[PDB]
């Protein structure tokens, strides 16, 4: 059971079966089975939807029934990743060829970036240095989550370090995940941005990133004090799932009381001017609601 | 990656991981890990092992995951050479005594053919031949690849010929090589097969064969157009490793779709008849495939 309060000026905007608007200051609801919010009297919270991935909050539409979805929030397929290595000029070129992910001295560093295809699935991408010549590092790439995977023979890309130990060629390609349980692979830019070449010191991986996540189950839902609606996913992620509207008019000693601490527009209170909790006319609500679901 | 998909009646033949048996008529391989050869799915392309020295396809065989393996090629140790000579009967004995490998005047010809031990070194076996009287030559061997072995100094052989040129005896002989490295002798017949003594003419070798090789690394894999699957190695030899199984049913709309264009065997179906492309049931393979290791 949600509870939110306003501070100052405004009434929460809700709606009958039949689509008639009424105002409250109560801010008592509960998620009913159309996951909607829901006053005693059954009627809806409204507010503004979100649309588009990441969801974003549309204040130019039309206020409609405010919606927390149990719905899972999907897997994102990663796009980019990127690792930064720090490399050892002074490194052996391997006497061991070829190179190979099972002899560990055909290469001089392994790295490891863990991503995620369309279904959500991990592929932990072991990425490897061999250093060709002076200056030149071929970098190998495998899928280590593929049960069915291929040995790599032909480098992914070369890195190119200039005098000064600064990548100056060959430091974004495009990589390819296996195909793991039937799911579409997941093709990514993979980035070297900032990697360089230390005149000495030992091969060792500073930072990696990637974009990409699991798919997550709803763990919480909660309304920030300017009324927006956010989950909370198994994930680590979070989703945008709308914007409560907030009502304000020239006399509300017009509106018609409906009973419960609802009230009707009428000729004599004004036309309602909606906002948000705060933004103009209106102050943040006095805390917001967080919810296990 | 191979392609070998299928617009005719058959289907490759698959196993899952746990041995779980599909069928389908894509035929996109790549050669994984495991040394299988796996569609998209990780599903292994199945079909006849090859057994035996020289590995050879059987009709009794149990359909199983083609493995493609990195293993080197065995040497094998010569058991048979060949040497056909054509001697000079009007040739002088020689005066200089005794045979000596050191000594030129001291045989009438020398020649060479090189075998091999079962580790695959080459032993370059010298073959001289030194006229005794008419019609008969005596013949030495000698591995000049053996720094140890002793000096001929006892015929391995006596060529006799008929009135006619025609070799009458003395034609075969087992020789045993010397030793290389620590590695065991190579025994071999020597045959002097089709060798004659022309009326005149200078001594001259025409022809020499063996039946050893040295090991060999796997160069190229292919698939025949009748589903066998060969290696082809870097010793100019080549083995079959197996034999793509084609399946056939009698019902094919009672098949279940597993997705993609894969499918199982059910009640409705009847069970898979099993052949090979180019034979019964099954025309052959559109093309088959060849691909570099």
């Amino acid at each position: 059971g949600l509870d939110v309060a306003i501070s100052q000026n405004g009434f929460f905007r809700l709606v009958d079966s039949n689509g008639s608007v009424f105002y409250s200051r109560n801010g008592q609801f509960k998620l009913d089975e159309n996951r909607n919010l829901v006053n005693m009297q059954g009627m809806q919270l409204t507010g503004y939807p979100a649309t588009g991935t990441p969801p974003t909050i549309q204040q130019g539409a039309n206020p409609a029934p405010i919606t927390i979805p149990n719905t899972l929030m999907a897997a994102k397929s990663t796009t980019t990743a990127s690792m930064q290595i720090n490399l050892n000029s002074t490194d052996p070129v391997p006497s061991k060829t070829p190179f190979s992910v099972s002899d560990a001295d055909s290469y001089n560093k392994k790295g490891t970036v863990t991503v995620y295809d369309s279904q959500g699935n991990a592929h932990d991408m072991n990425v490897y240095f061999v250093k060709t010549k002076d200056n030149e590092w071929a970098v190998y790439t495998h899928d280590s989550s593929d049960p069915a995977a291929t040995a790599p023979t032909t480098a992914s890309t070369t890195l190119k370090f200039n005098e000064n130990g600064i990548l100056e060629s060959g430091g974004t390609v495009n990589i390819t995940t296996g195909t793991i349980n039937g799911a579409t692979a997941a093709t990514f830019s993979l980035s070297f941005l900032n990697s360089m070449q230390q005149n000495t010191g030992a091969n060792n991986i500073v930072a990696t990133n990637q974009n990409g996540y699991k798919p997550g189950d709803l763990v919480s839902y909660q309304i920030n004090n300017d009324g927006t609606v956010v989950g909370n996913y198994s994930n680590e992620q979070e989703q945008v799932l709308g914007q409560i509207v907030l009502a304000n008019f020239a006399n509300n000693e017009g509106l018609a009381s409906q009973g419960d601490n609802v009230w009707a527009a009428t000729q004599a209170s004004g036309v309602a001017l909606l906002g948000t909790a705060g933004s103009g006319n209106f102050g943040k609500l006095t805390n917001g609601a967080l919810e296990a679901s």
